[PDB]
């Protein structure tokens, strides 16, 4: 079974590539990662920095998460981000995305022992 830590790497984690490498790159990614499957994931974030960094954000800045938790911590550096954005043209199970690269701090949700990402809750 896929835990939740793999889950977070299987959705969130590309630290293959050092950016948005074309803009076709959602549309691949979104597709390969398993999350245009029974749907169209309506919004999806890939980091691409290595697994170690993503998994120190845990014991970085403590902020509250959107859904009211306090278990979310955002990166003291900004980190290479690709965003996902399915288009108003998109229609299941042809997904398509808006492919846009940025540098921003990210904040994810940490659970278990060890304390490792399983959720992204944010970028900024
Ligand atoms: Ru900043």
């Amino acid at each position: 079974k896929e835990t939740a830590a793999a889950k977070f790497e299987r959705q969130h984690m590309d630290s293959s590539t050092s950016a948005a490498s074309s803009s076709n790159y959602c549309n691949q990614m979104m597709k390969s990662r398993n999350l245009t499957k029974d749907r169209c994931k309506p919004v999806n974030t890939f980091v691409h920095e290595s697994l170690a960094d993503v998994q120190a954000v845990c014991s970085q800045k403590n902020v509250a998460c959107k859904n009211g938790q306090t278990n979310c911590y955002q990166s003291y550096s900004t980190m290479s981000i690709t965003d996902c954005r399915e288009t108003g043209s998109s229609k299941y199970p042809n997904c398509a995305y808006k492919t846009t690269q940025a540098n921003k701090h990210i904040i994810v949700a940490c659970e278990g022992n060890p304390y490792v990402p399983v959720h992204f809750d944010a970028s900024v």
